[PDB]
């Protein structure tokens, strides 16, 4: 039950993806101001606006979102995140 997410390029889960089980300080694999959806398999993550933690955040418990939007979080703006 590991804490893991993975996070989407596209919404609705589309495009190039990234499967985290730890922190990503850059948001993934070439993922940086891309991320549109995503799916919190298990645990809290912390979704951050700027590369190693900065500006503003939001935190995301278990669920899917097809749209970072429906978490308030606006688009193709994540640059890093990680669990809390
Ligand atoms: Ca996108
Ligand atoms: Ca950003």
């Amino acid at each position: 039950n590991a804490a893991e997410v993975i996070v989407y390029e596209h919404v609705n889960f589309g495009g190039k993806s990234f499967d985290a089980t730890s922190d990503q300080p850059g948001a993934g694999d070439n993922l940086n101001d891309k991320i549109s959806s995503i799916k919190v398999k298990s645990g809290t993550w912390r979704f951050y606006e700027y590369i190693n933690y900065g500006g503003r955040y939001w935190d995301l418990g278990p669920g899917e979102y097809s749209s970072v939007e429906s978490a308030g979080i606006p688009d193709n703006s994540i640059s890093s995140f990680r669990q809390i």
